């Protein structure tokens, strides 16, 4: 059997609530690995499983020093001979941001999985036990390397780079409305659709083991009557990159070109993403920063950040978010 | 033969590029009114058009007081007997904040039917003479009263509080994935399906006749590391409202909680939407502001608005968010 | 607390398999109601409960002549005025032939709530156990009444017009692509979306509780090289219509054309579907037989096989088509 | 430049009507290919293009003897050194089925690219002249190579596996709900996101030089009521198999399986599809026939007449559909 290790990190997959019909509102990382491991026995049928707790926290409280390390570990473990693969338990809201960082940073084949769960682990149909059997035979099977970073869940094996929560509360909310997904399993077998036609991992640029923090970068939101000021505080306090979630194709408002100017004319880095959820961001030259191609806001944030820790030319940053 | 009055306002559907082929980076709001309808003489055949031209720009420019003079200039017009009904041409980035504001404040069943094109009026294969010529179709159409504000693209009819442009540059962008288009329209036929269970128009308390102005709502992004400076200034800024794109069911980090406490110490109305598209923000006691049931962060920051021109009672303003 | 009878057909809702990972290949309707009653205690306190075991079948052997009495059973029950709505539990794979036909022959506002699961009761991470929880919840609030028969699963709410399965294996698998969800269940709370713009129940010309069969339907499929000799097996079977699940917008090859007009002249009446899966079969005087509106094969067949019991005029069932 | 061959075939794409307001009822296949590219004389900037006129039909009457000869020429021109690639034009109806047969027989890495339209060419808003347009530029991109044969529309690039007409009438309807595009044409650029993970042209084992036919496969839908009598008409007709259009996952009626018996005791080879539109059919050792994977019913007969021109073996068909 493959060795799997499953890295917990909290989320609502380790979520709890006094009710089993509380599914909103509960308490996200309550629950340690071994309790999630041991709700679900049958995964050591899948594979010898270790449980490691990096952390316990809710998503959203999630940050780019500890995804750093987060990262660090997982490439320390890959590292190992006894180790095939790695689970990592981890809330929905922000996992895409979590697994496309690893996506862009971890230096091997070896499977990395990223699993979560849309209700607690005491809610009356609980998603977390399947989600996690899931995650479990995806990484241990052998057709599951060089994918690149994977989400499962929902019996859907979603890519990092493409996969994103697009609901807030369904079940069925991770999804890549224009890249589907790579794979899915039903009838506990392994279905492979696609494979990314993108740069990532054993072929990422990007390194980091020599790191403990990213270049700081915020996202600026696009709307009809979108004020300046916000630019303002955000170059302030020091920025090193603004990404806009903008209105369609990353169109900016007077105001919002204002603030993109003083924004470049300070040293930072703005790169035009969209806020309606999916799509190209086409290059513009009549229009000030770079564009994010097809990443969404929350990832075009990490491979900026990602992009910032090697170069601040316009020109290699921009290569890179139209190949990663 | 229905008396169909034009609005037009800009957009891509009245764009404009030096060739066929540019069908990005193009100059929107470049083309006159009438120039539109002659473009598609075949709309004269489905009713006694007037073109007005009410403004020419871009969308993204798009304010909310420009917006309130639209809906004061559209609720004139339908008091007339003379008028049938009115199509609003609108740039596709912010058509559903503006139609999202008629359809709150117009007060009248007549129907009001906003209209886009992905493609500018040069383009190869352009969207819009079909679009506009769908358009005054279901304006002109008597089954097509009281329906609340619809937008039309791409043979599709959708209600402005589900509709939203959710692809940066494709034709087929507008959907309301979880509540499906009002009607389409195929073989020069309309078929309507549904009814939005929600108050509107004629129904609607937002009353804005003699309004000059609205009371500021800015938007602030969830994500990981998102700083608590950003809701220092929009407070420093004087904005009423608040409204949180965040992550999943409207989550926030310890730095967003600390940034929203301090709002709604300064009596900053706080309403937390989200960052992923689509879905309900259910009600969390044990969090900070409003939810914004399915209202997405555009729609949610115009209901808010309108909803502070008549109170600041945070009970009120949240029935009208689950009314609305 | 409402008075909702729980009445049990069979289906994967009330599945078993040996182990708790078999999630195909098990036993449809192998468990009786009250065991999935007591299985979620839960919905005690949502309503007061009461098991009726109709049947206990895999949907994929419903027959007409059991929808019928199906439908008889729930008019007598809903005339009751000690029974406020009605669960009924069926199979996934015809549930939406089932509630179509209950949609079109319950003489009653009441709600009629059909609920189903796609994994086994005896699953990880089973759905049945909260989509029937859903369904009561439903079933017994007021706002639910007038709506049309639903279709409860995975937090969301479609009417058996619109809802249709489109995916072979998935708990998400029950959409309406065009036309979305009436409504969708959230932290234990209903969100109404829309209201069908459609005939349906009380206000239906469709009464067959003095029935006992119902007149022969068959489905042909629409491909390349599709046989003429499949229309003459119908016509030689007695079929009273034939519904074709068509190429595109029922587009009929010349076989298929050679097979419907040797229908017609033998009386039979065709119906033009589609094959796709969504969307409009429009009016085109140059081919054969009536169009289906947006109704798809397997509804179309529903609502052929009633109208026939009420005409033969092609007139009259097409306007059927374009109402109900 | 590169050399592209534009193969047409017929389609609305080379539609007319008397109108720019009918879209629907009009003639497919009505145009020349010289008009087409006339029409679009754009394309020339973007290669050396020849038309060649292979039939001029609608997709509807496509038959397999002469997409063999498709086939056949498709590969006799791409043998060439002066043809960079080819572009074919077809009717939407087919073109999924047309084009996942050059998918498996065409030895080739050069583009082939089907492209379509769902407006004629003489409708207000036509889509064609863009849909080729795009199609040339992606069979002429070397970035293109090596990715199976590909459907382009509506700025979409769909691999021939995946993509299927899913609305009967919408100019979005070529869709891969759970696979994705393998890329996208935005600003007259591609962006290429997927690589379909299967075997196809230069990998595949389906030889079909010499055939003047194929195997006789025809399509039965499950249903409620389902007639085993259809099964006993394509026995009687010869048929070498049936791909079987299944209610959920390919599920049977007793009357499917007695006739599925039948047909099986003749050796015919049975194929369990599904007649949802997505997903997997997965193996059951209960049921007879074998199973469809991914494919659904139109690509599954396809797969299953390239089948049995190498073996009529079970097991090994069944390998086929879990491998292309
Ligand atoms: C439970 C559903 O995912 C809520 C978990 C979320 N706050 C997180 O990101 O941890
Ligand atoms: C053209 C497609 O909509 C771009 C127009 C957009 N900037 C606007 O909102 O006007
Ligand atoms: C399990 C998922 O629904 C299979 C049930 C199906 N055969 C039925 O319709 O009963
Ligand atoms: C026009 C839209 O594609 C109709 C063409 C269709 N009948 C065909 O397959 O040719």
């Amino acid at each position: 059997l493959p060795n799997i290790v499953i890295l917990a990190t909290g989320g609502t997959i380790a979520g709890s609530a006094a009710t089993g019909t509380q599914t909103t509102g509960y308490k996200a990382g309550a629950l340690g690995v071994d309790t999630l491991i041991n709700a679900v026995p049958e995964v050591k049928k899948l594979a010898n499983v270790k449980g490691e707790q990096f952390s316990n926290m809710a998503s959203e409280n999630m940050t780019g020093d500890v995804v750093l390390k987060l990262s660090q570990r997982v490439n320390e473990l890959l590292a190992r001979d006894d180790v095939d693969g790695v689970v990592i338990t981890h809330g929905t809201d922000t996992v895409e941001e979590s697994a496309y960082f690893l996506h862009l940073t971890v230096k091997s084949d070896k499977p990395v999985v990223f699993v979560a769960a849309m209700r607690p682990a005491t809610a009356i149909s609980a998603d977390g036990p399947m989600n996690l059997l899931e995650a479990v035979r995806v990484a241990g099977d052998k057709q599951s390397r060089g994918r690149g970073v994977m989400v499962v869940i929902n019996d859907r094996i979603g890519s990092a780079r493409y996969i994103t929560k697009t609901n807030a509360s369904t079940l069925d909310t991770f999804r890549a409305n224009e890249e589907g997904y790579l794979g899915v399993i039903i009838g506990n077998r392994i279905y492979y659709q696609n494979r990314i036609d993108k740069l990532h991992t054993t072929r990422s640029v990007f390194d980091v083991r020599g790191l403990t923090s990213l270049p700081k970068v915020d996202i600026l939101y696009g709307y009809q009557d979108d004020p300046e000021y916000l630019y303002d505080a955000a170059i302030q306090h020091g920025v090193k990159g603004i990404v806009y979630a903008g209105m369609g194709a990353g169109s900016v408002s007077v105001r919002g070109i204002a603030g993109m100017r003083k924004a470049l004319e300070k040293g930072v880095v703005v790169m035009r993403s969209t806020r309606t959820g999916n799509g190209i961001v086409p290059p513009d030259e009549e229009l000030p920063g770079l564009v994010s191609d097809s990443l969404n806001p929350a990832h075009a944030r990490i491979l900026l950040m990602l992009a910032l820790t090697r170069t601040s030319d316009p020109k290699v940053i921009q290569e890179y978010f139209h190949t990663y």
